[PDB]
C-alpha cells in the first residue's frame, strides 16, 4: 500500500472531498495526511495510500489532471 | 523522502508550533503533514520530511518524546 503524492488541491478541500476525489479506488479511507506551511494556511498537498502498489499506481495515472472543484490537480508516486 | 511519524501531539497544534520542536534540523518545508482519520477528524498525529536519511534518524533520536503543547511526542522513523 503505496502512499501517493496529490498537488494543486483547491483549499475548499475536506477529507470527503478527496476520499471522493478517489471513489472506485482501494484507497485507505484514514490514510489522509493534509501539508500546511509555517503560516498555518494548506499548501494544496496531501498525502494518500491505498491497499497495494497496483491501485496506487493506477490513481496517478488515472486521475492525474483531474479536478476537486475548480482545481486540476496533479498526482504523483510512489 | 525520508518521512517519519510523530503521535501525542495535542489535537489542537499550530505548524508554526512543529517547526519550533524540530528548530536545528533540516525538515523540509511544507511536509508537515496533519492525518485525519476516515471520519475527517484531527488525529494528533502529522508526517515530517527530512532530505538525508541521516537527519530523521537524528531528529526521532534527540527529540522523542519531548513536549509539544502538553504532551511527549513519539517519533517514529524513517
Amino acid at each position: 500500500p503505496t502512499v501517493i503524492k496529490v498537488q494543486n488541491m483547491p483549499f475548499t478541500v475536506s477529507i470527503d472531498e478527496i476520499l471522493d476525489f478517489f471513489y472506485g479506488y482501494q484507497v485507505i479511507p484514514g490514510s489522509v495526511c493534509l501539508k500546511y506551511n509555517e503560516k498555518g494556511m494548506p499548501t494544496g498537498e496531501a498525502m494518500v495510500a491505498f491497499e497495494s502498489r497496483d491501485e496506487a499506481t493506477a490513481a496517478v495515472i488515472d486521475l492525474n489532471d483531474r479536478p476537486i472543484g475548480s482545481r486540476k490537480v496533479k498526482l504523483s508516486g510512489p
